[PDB]
């Protein structure tokens, strides 16, 4: 269609559909995950291969806990500890155990972004009298300024969708996470410090909090984005073809959740008046890998 | 599409079973809901199995009541509570039995949000010159600045699975003043998420002091249109899957908690208060390809 | 994952109807309308009819108090006005529960810190001066929008028997919306919401005119609201209720004690019918047989 | 409607009216459903109606000949289709009416030391800070019925040469309205002819005329034979004058107008003539 | 309802698409036409789409050149106008009807201060505390069944970057001026062309679309397709105290026309 | 109303040629449709492919070396381009041608010593790249400038053909003034691709028109030709005044690259004419 | 119906498929033949897809981070351009469109009065003031494609077809903008710094702005759906095109070469340092129309 020629004609699927679409879902409950996988097989006899499209669909959940729970520990101890563990990557596999990889959905684009370059510049005059012991004023006024602003559809911290590493054989994305502006104040990221607050990401009370359990000091879970609480749902496509000579394979599908735990404790300088959060990078992982054959004579998955 | 490959081809619905539609619709008029669903089999023999879609619409009523008319039989601490249970979470759940067959691919979801963080930076010069009488008197300034300026501009998915799927409605904020959320605390009024009128009105009942104006929903009701797949077997016959509908409310209320000079009257609100629960189950049949 | 019109029942269908009934009520000068069409799927469990409430209910907006316009208080501004607020329609299905079901329509930080430098001088003096400023803002606003003039099709409550809409109002921008926000108050002006003059003379020409207002407050509304209803194949006949109301309110003016006045709702007419859902042969409460 | 249906009966029928040029145009099709219960006709009005803005005035009555100049400005355009009330219902018109569809706080500091009355500062400031057809062609749905259906496409104001804004309601402070004045006060004593801002820098439609698009639909049982619509076309106008001597101060222009001065309609009615069709007047 | 069907197209016979070009050199001008005849069996008559294309130059001179001469320099340019189109059909035929496009509409604070000052030993504190309160319009002249005309005027254009000049404002004008401060020949001294609109230095490319319907019963028809051009000459003075360059323009200067006409032969519906 | 109704043919045809001394691409696109229910037979020619802009600092290679005259940067960069579509003054028809506020104040203020108050009481473009105009087409020759208008170079703008300073010329494509680097300007000017697109790479025309001719008729020799033009900005460190003030000034048309090829439009006779004869 | 390819029998898309692991390029093709009757010639459309990893290394990651001897040696070789070719071999040649192409950039080119009065008490009266200002001011925007992603199409011939996808700038930590050229008195470049001063004891290695705080594409890889065309008479037999992969890189640097300062870091860059091109040859066989 790029040289004034029909669409959907350059395009694969003209007396040939036969349109074999299959479905596999399961669920690894120890993580409470679930995939979901759609193939559908596209065989034209005018080509020399056979071609099949895959969808991965369904949702895999954040399923966030707090898991270190140690509420205000007065005298003892110098204080709480209580940690969150927030998710932060979000890496999904498909390892081809043949044929390559051919295509990968989704991909990267464009950046929109408004610079601003402004220039203004003024004059001024006045005048003031008195007559009885008092004296007068005057002026007379000159400005000039310029003005240079900014302005990009960042996504928040959502979670930026980029294409990793690709190849005919393993294909990757690294689905990872920003920022966020907790209770309208932001945006504050993974590294952003302060000299008596640490990171409040993840803080409830921002301007001084009364001294309660960390527990129930936290940022409620909804307070946050909707995929931070809920988790993310796949919409990456990949497409395999096979020569007629070539026959069946065997694809593994890999989903995994990278972990980050953000704490809120006194016991790491001061947080006695006020309530210190804090982060340490790439703490709790899980995996769950399955293999999956791709039968290419009756155009079946199992 | 994306794939370079023809419109319309990836997707199953080629000399396919038909669209089978059914149809099955109930009211619960305790909490006064009525439940609609809408189901349509595609028996591809292309494929391996056989794919149905759940549809489910209808409407949900508020049924916001004012419960509490304290200010109108005794004034106890003057001007008392007066109750309003604002409903806040809907979840809707279909937990299919744990025996019989997987839960596909379910809309809506959550997505993407997209913000706009604004960096402007403005410096500027200044001069002026001044005029006197009592013979002879001017006087002068030169200014000079620089200025920086920094502009910016619920529908969740708990878990779900194969067997069980579940939604969270979370509410956001409202406003002609500033946001206020299901927690924006103010340190002598509490919650002020629906105040209407600061510092008393009349010494009025609060019956009557509550802002009307408000969101279409309250009330009236928003009308769910959330999709859900399952495909089974060609060879199994029959599933079990549940529907269930929930309403959590919350009861915020307008009491003399504090009191100040002009009536000052304060209001809070507390989560989760309410909640109503009405499921029912419903037969997958697949060899027949009904559903009742 | 799934194509184009393949979720959409469609197929290989049966005789679309397509009746038709329209009247009108002139006595509040109304138009009823209605648009049936019976689908009979086969593939189906039961028989599907699509109903498209159309036509439209005028507000005919008068001022019927123009007389109090001579002298002594309570005089030259005692003018009302019957404005309709509220315009509820319902369909009640006759309880008995011939199976409503699906609807249409539904229901849905900045800062800016600076920096500061000048000096100050004289013609005869000692000594000059300077100045270092600083300043830094933090600003929050919000904006909302979707349905100002208020005719907001919200969904009030339906059942499997009586479907409701509750399309009300909020506010406007009279002449330039210098006051009212909404159903308001002015210590001194009262609700300014129908006002044309603030200092102004007989009443009846010193309200905002019906034109220099919305297009529906003057005209009025026509509905397009869609209902479906889906009865067994053993079900022949049904019995849906067609309820059209028409809530108004009576603005009134005053001098003074420029006074407006807003007030809920205080005269109201209806008209309502029933139709007959023959679902053997297709018929409505209209036309005959045929054999 | 209009599925399995056939017909697609597509007529035309159009005329002319000359004394205020006027182009009336019809546009019908009759679909006739089997499934249906009756016959469906839908009927859509297009064509023109000029504006025809004239400055009457020095017209064969002349001290004055720069004074008292006025405009014949139309403000309404009302379009009627009134049945006879004894023949086959009146449904769907189009179009309709529709919906037409921020407050910001800041709050800030101040500090300042002035060395190199003042050496020494503290400040502290807050701020609260609160889809128009300016081309006024608004077109509602004004009173109708199953009998008389009719349209208002009135006019509101207008954004003259950018400045503004003023209505033909709303008058400037001691100017009446200036909606279609072009200088104030430059041309002292000139011809009250040449005083306005030209036709073409005020809207499109204000000097050359609307097309109509109105779309209706008829309905009429199958046991029924025949019906006689007739179709209104009307053509209201306003006077905007202008004059010299308002309170002296450099000529200040009077701007007036008082409304609903011309009026002008054009109405003729036609057989649909279900028989065949042929929706041209006449007879059977 | 059949409210958005209106389906003329529908088994619409014979698709008779006719094409005939042509240019008038002198001013150079050129004339298209796109002639579908449609003869529907469900209607009464039979419909024809006109549609018209091609463009028309500006082609704008400096015909008046005094180089250097209180008294100015008097260079002008013929910069045109206005563009009516008119389709003249004899008094006595078939109907005309229906005009694309169509003209359109156009869619269109309380504060607080507080502050405090500190000083030396006989100076005083101070303090504060504020409070505030806060062009190518495309015109369709009336149809008729006959005679339809078009005027689509023009009004002005913002010179370079600054201000905003119209066919009315009033330096004098300084619309085709490009430097006013203060002496070469006025041919000179404008704006460059390509530094102007596109149109002013180009043309107008016409996408008017008529149809014509005429009775089954009746023959042929002759009607008339004329384009004109009303110019305006533009005046440049170096002075007409300071030096300063003073331009003026007055109204309705040259009109060009270049008509033609055409049978509409109606029983087998060609037109030549 | 538009031609495509049991028409038939659809006859694409395609020729394509280079013009290595400018490095030009021509390519064209026509498609007879030869419609029986209308008079004459229609084509349509698309012209497709490139040109490149080719960009150089004429004043380039290794210098060092011992030069005295100063450094003499210039700059040959193009700005007009034309597609010009002439058939022989003796062929058929062209037919058709794509494209074508205010505040009030009070305040108080209170001092020391005896009565010390004091009050207040205030009241108050498709810039960047090009321009794709259509100067006057006929039935003969069709023919547009594709020129250039002005950029922002380096954030600051905007810049155009007229710009000008009073102590710097046109700055249009300077990267720093007053004292840049102090070495040779040919590398104190602003990168090529720190500018637009097409300017350092090349525009690909798109170009549309139909031709026409009757049943009877017969040949039509038609020509499409293809041409660009330079602009010589100057910037000298050589002809200024020393003091920093390192102007710079452009002049117009001065390169020029014209290519033609009056193919055959062969109304009847399809095969436009090519490498003439065997290659 | 202008548009070529209607019951176009001959649909014969092939793929073929290669990685190249060592700079973990991965080159992948879509072709399909369409022989037209009505035409002289056959056409056969290419489409350029896969992927081609930045894989960023910091390869002079301080050794042992040595603080006043190798002090503050850490680079990053970041890629800066990514040409794209296909050479014909000099005997068949013919070339025709080419996707994507180059457009026009979108620009967005964009006084008072006063009075007021004084009071105060003691041997004095009332003061005024009267101001009277004017400003002018000037604005532009564009749709910046800032990060990279500029897809420039360099000459293109009926032999060699070119992309230049360069690289442009970048806001660092929301400030900008900053290019390969943006110069600072006493920083350098600071295009990839991630804190401003760091009290003298950090690894450079780990003084970086983080990978994903930077472009989607500097990090990962830009995918191609780069399409071309090719066309021959059918009269001609076969042809041998080329496809280069390229990567040109630059080497951005935090290096003493000046010493050092007060723990500030300076950042600087030279361009293209080290480069990576893979290219290959097809087979272009036009009687059976496959190719290897």
């Amino acid at each position: 269609m790029a040289q004034t020629t029909s669409q959907v004609v350059t395009d694969i699927g003209q007396n040939a559909k036969t349109h074999t679409s299959y479905n596999t879902f399961n669920n690894e409950q120890a993580d409470n995950m679930t995939m979901s996988l759609k193939v559908t097989f596209i065989d034209d006899p005018s080509a020399d291969k056979q071609i099949a499209v895959i969808n991965t669909t369904g949702s895999f959940m954040k399923a966030n806990p707090t898991l270190s729970d140690a509420p205000v520990d007065g005298y003892p101890i110098p204080g709480a500890s209580v940690t969150l563990r927030y998710p932060s990557q979000y890496d999904i596999a498909m390892n081809l155990q043949t044929s390559r990889f051919f295509h990968v959905a989704p991909t990267n684009a464009v950046e929109e972004t408004t610079v601003t370059s402004s220039v203004s510049y003024q004059l001024g005059g006045s005048i003031d009298a008195s007559v009885t012991p008092s004296g007068p004023s005057g002026e007379s006024g000159a400005t000039g300024q310029v003005d240079w602003s900014d302005s990009v559809s960042y996504d928040q911290t959502s979670y930026k969708t980029n294409l990793i590493d690709q190849t005919n054989k393993h294909v990757k994305w690294n689905v990872f996470f920003n920022g966020y502006n907790n209770q309208n104040w932001g945006i504050y990221t993974r590294d952003s410090y302060h000299a008596l607050y640490g990171n409040q990401l993840f803080m409830y009370s921002r301007t001084y909090p009364h001294e309660t359990d960390a527990r129930g000091n936290l940022v409620p879970m909804n307070d946050l984005p909707t995929l931070t609480n809920s988790g993310f749902s796949p919409g990456m496509i990949a497409v395999v073809i096979s020569e007629k000579d070539t026959e069946q394979s065997s694809i593994q599908v890999a989903y995994t959740k990278h972990a980050d735990d953000y704490t809120l404790r006194p016991g790491f300088t001061f947080g006695t008046g006020n309530w210190v959060g804090n982060n340490i990078k790439d703490v709790d992982q899980k995996t769950f890998n399955k293999s999956f054959v791709l039968d290419w004579k009756n155009k079946k998955l199992v």
